[PDB]
């Protein structure tokens, strides 16, 4: 069980035709968000390794924190982390703690999905977002994702992130039981094959 923090970047409809980044300030009036969402990679269906434990406005932009919970998803990465020559060929050598520092690597951006900014101007129907999804490419505005086993640890790694904006973040990583969550639906793409 692991936990992943980092401020994200906001796309409209991922990697579609129609895909394009939106100011923080398009969508804050929107924030923060407090129920889970669903945590993927690379926007994909079927992906899901864990949940959203709160998105705020924070000084600097919008700060992520989630639960990676998905038993096949870290039994996979653990297991590359220890054994894949590729896995950790970017990596420094050696590093304690491997699995943070694969993830740290692979997916270092953190992407929030939103509907289009033309719903977001006026009132919106439906939910304004999607899903935030652990991305290999297309990070921005975003930081590199801190990938730690507990949550203050990680919070704790971003410099622009205030002592009372993470006492505005650690709350409701506690308000919510990990345990509590859902099971993420992640199927190892291994397997399949
Ligand atoms: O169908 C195939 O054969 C198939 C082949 C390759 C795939 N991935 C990449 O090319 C790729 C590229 C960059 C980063 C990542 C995330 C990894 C990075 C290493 C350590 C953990 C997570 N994956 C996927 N897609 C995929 C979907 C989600 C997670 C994933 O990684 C893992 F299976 F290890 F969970 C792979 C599928
Ligand atoms: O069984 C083993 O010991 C085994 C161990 C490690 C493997 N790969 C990685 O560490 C790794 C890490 C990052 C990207 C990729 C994708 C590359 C390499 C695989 C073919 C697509 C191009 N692979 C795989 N190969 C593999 C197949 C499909 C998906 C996959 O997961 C993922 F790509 F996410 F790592 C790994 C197998």
């Amino acid at each position: 069980g692991l936990y992943v923090g980092g401020f994200v970047d906001v796309v409209s409809c991922p990697k579609l035709e129609q895909e394009l980044y939106l100011d923080p300030d398009q969508v804050t009036d929107y924030l923060p968000v407090t129920e889970p969402l669903p945590i993927t990679i690379e926007h994909l269906p079927e992906t899901e390794v864990g949940w959203t434990l709160g998105l705020f406005q924070v000084s600097h932009g919008i700060f992520c924190t989630g639960a990676i919970t998905s038993p096949a998803f870290l039994e996979l990465a653990s297991r590359l982390a220890d054994t894949s020559h590729v896995a950790r060929a970017p990596v420094k050598n050696l590093p304690k703690e491997p699995l943070l520092e694969i993830l740290h690597t692979w997916l270092p951006g953190l992407s929030l999905s939103s509907i289009h900014p033309r719903e977001l101007s006026q009132t919106p129907s439906g939910p304004v977002f999607q899903h935030v999804s652990l991305c290999a490419l297309g990070r921005r505005r975003g930081t590199v994702a801190v990938y730690g086993h507990d949550a203050e640890w990680v919070v704790s790694r971003f410099s622009s992130v205030s002592k009372s904006e993470r006492a505005h973040i650690l709350q409701h990583v506690s308000s919510c039981r990990l345990e509590d969550l859902s099971t993420p639906n992640f199927v190892s793409p291994l397997e399949t094959l």
